DNA sequence: TGGGACTTTTTGA
DNA sequence: TTCAAAAAGTCCCA
């Protein structure tokens, strides 16, 4: 690693301003003199330094008041310094040389006496044994999936952490719950982490876990926003406390221009009070298992559209994900490339790209998957394991049921069954902008990319392939789906089934003209002189049905 | 250097 | 035996 030297990971100014302020906003020194603000993952102290800068101004302001009330030869303001420094500033940071500068910076920040010992712990703040707990708690956490964190490590945390971690979780889940034991009765955490949480299947745990041990005071949610600068994350700034309150309501800052640079305004308040972010409250009490946090009329349109609809997407569709080869370049091809014609085309797949699926219909496809687990015997077809998958067979060994001895070398990975690709099926890629559902009808196979359903025999009768597109492909549902799809980047949200079979679908009078519509879009949409003008109006048309018929 | 187009296979269960 | 989740995404260019 070694890149946190550059500096990409520094956590922008006026975010921390804003946590430091948000946990120190209204403490009352002169009631408690004594605060202890920590930092488990400090790093060289972005964090820490404001803190103590923020303690010096609260000290000196109320001085005075603080030798009446107390000893009056130990409140003095050249004591101040030392009085942070031994009682008040905490920092834990696995990284050695972060401990060594971050001392080195509040030991600079007076600039002789005996000694003053600084609270800073080289550790590992997930095994520490903490010995108190802490009135603050600010800062930023390692994020770290599933694919980058070490296994023996991950063993430790599926062992310690398994009231948050578990499967694909990720490393700031246990962040979070370290954080929220070790805070003192009464205190408040601030911090900044990947807002993905918030919606994941992976944070549920994670999700119950925060609702039912603290109240959360405020959710900043940046969406797609790049606040880390030439870092692919989407950040979130989560405040709560360990408060005894009647008030179970969360304030809700949700940002409205995901295109806006953050030091737009001197301070993050100001940013949140403008017109580019919305605010609304939710009661932490209503909060399911899922959180939806969405202003009142997506609140009314989604109850609407949940209590009208009778069935879902689970209740009618078998769903599957794409095939994974384990190693793609081994097995796609160019549909022109030469070696082809070593391939039987009983082996041959059409294989599309989550690009190649628009709205009601998929693009020809340009590619082929050679289907290798449908080679029997090594001694046949050798050229093509010669010449074509054996180019790469070292990294096809590198497979974990490779080198478990369940996959031949030149099999597919997951090859899971061709009878469910080959057939009518829905396909949609698995990120995208807007709302992409897709009748195929070329027994198309596909990556873990682009997922597929099929209708269960017993729904057909009552749900065909070119309604479910229709009103799939709507304005209504695409709005519907967004409102507790999980947001990844900038204009991209995940649609995966744990979310989309969750998708609500409706019957009514309105069924034969909806998918009439659907036919004629789709029509139009296969002609060779195509023109998708009047595609637009018929989606329009089929929208306004839509939404007579959900009554919005 | 910042923004847009596009998306693999490793992994726990 | 074999499913599906996971962006400190990845990569290119003006
Ligand atoms: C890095 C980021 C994604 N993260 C936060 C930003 C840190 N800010 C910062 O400014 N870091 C930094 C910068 C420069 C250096 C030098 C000395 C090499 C130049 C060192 C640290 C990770 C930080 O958390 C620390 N960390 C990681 C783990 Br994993 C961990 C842990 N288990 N316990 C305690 N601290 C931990 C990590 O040590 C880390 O500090
Ligand atoms: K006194
Ligand atoms: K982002």
């Amino acid at each position: 690693d070694t890149k946190k030297a550059s500096g990409i990971y520094y956590t922008p100014k006026i975010i921390v301003d804003y946590i430091v302020k948000k946990t120190l906003k209204n403490h009352d020194i002169i009631k408690n003199p004594y605060p202890r603000i920590l930092d488990i993952s400090c790093g060289c102290g972005n964090f820490l330094l404001e803190v103590y800068d923020i303690l010096y101004d609260l000290f000196e302001e109320n001085i005075y008041e603080l030798k009446k009330k107390y000893d009056e030869n130990y409140w003095t303001v050249d004591n101040i310094h030392r009085h942070i420094l031994n009682y008040c500033i905490y920092g834990a940071d696995i990284d050695e040389k972060a401990i060594s500068i971050l001392k080195d910076s509040l030991t600079n920040k007076k600039v002789d006496e005996s000694d003053i010992k600084i609270n800073l712990f080289c550790c590992d703040s997930l095994k520490k044994k903490w010995r108190y707990k802490f009135d603050y708690i600010v800062g930023n956490p390692p994020y770290i999936g599933h694919k980058k964190l070490e296994k023996k490590y991950k063993k430790f945390l599926l062992e310690k952490y398994s009231e948050v971690y578990k499967d694909k979780a990720d490393l700031y889940f246990c962040f979070y719950k370290k954080i929220i034991d070790i805070l003192k009765q009464g205190g408040i955490g601030s911090v900044i982490t990947p807002r993905y949480f918030l919606e994941s299947l992976s944070g549920k745990d994670l999700r119950e876990y925060i609702k039912s041990n603290v109240n959360v005071q405020e959710i900043v949610d940046f969406l797609g926003a790049n606040i880390f600068k030439n870092i692919g994350v989407s950040s979130c700034i989560l405040t709560f406390d360990k408060k005894k309150t009647k008030e179970t309501y969360i304030d809700v800052f949700k940002i409205k221009n995901e295109d806006i640079c953050i030091n737009k305004f001197e301070t993050l308040e100001e940013l949140l009070k403008s017109s580019k972010f919305e605010h609304f409250n939710i009661n932490q009490r209503l909060l399911s298992d899922e959180w939806i946090l969405v202003n009142k009329d997506d609140e009314t349109f989604y109850n609407k559209i949940q209590e009208k609809c009778k069935y879902s997407l689970e209740d009618i569709a078998i769903s599957f994900q794409g095939i994974i080869t384990g190693c793609d370049k081994a097995f796609i091809l160019s549909k022109d490339d030469v070696k082809l014609n070593l391939v039987d085309d009983k082996f041959l797949k059409c294989w599309i790209k989550s690009k190649n699926i628009n709205k009601y219909i998929v693009d020809k496809s340009e590619y082929r998957l050679i289907y290798s687990n449908d080679i029997d015997n090594e001694n046949t077809n050798k050229r093509i394991l010669d010449e074509i998958i054996g180019l790469y067979k070292t990294k096809l060994e590198n497979r974990r049921e490779c080198k478990s001895g369940i996959r031949k070398w030149y099999e597919l990975q997951w090859g899971r069954e061709k009878l469910f690709f080959e057939r009518k099926k829905i396909m949609y890629p698995y990120k995208s902008n807007e709302n992409r559902f897709a009748i195929d009808y070329d027994n198309n196979f596909s990556s873990a990319d682009v997922y597929s359903f099929f209708i269960k025999e017993e729904y057909l009768d009552k749900f065909s392939y070119e309604y479910l597109v229709g009103i799939l492909n709507s304005s209504v549902y695409d709005k519907y789906f967004k409102i507790t799809a999980k947001k990844m980047s900038k204009n991209i949200y995940d649609y995966y089934p744990n979310k989309v079979m969750k998708i609500r679908i409706f019957r009514d009078n309105n069924y034969e003209e909806i998918e009439n519509l659907s036919k004629q879009i789709i029509s139009i949409l296969l002609n060779k002189s195509i023109d998708k003008g009047k595609v637009e109006k018929l989606q329009i048309k089929m929208d306004n049905l839509i939404m007579d018929s959900l009554g919005i």
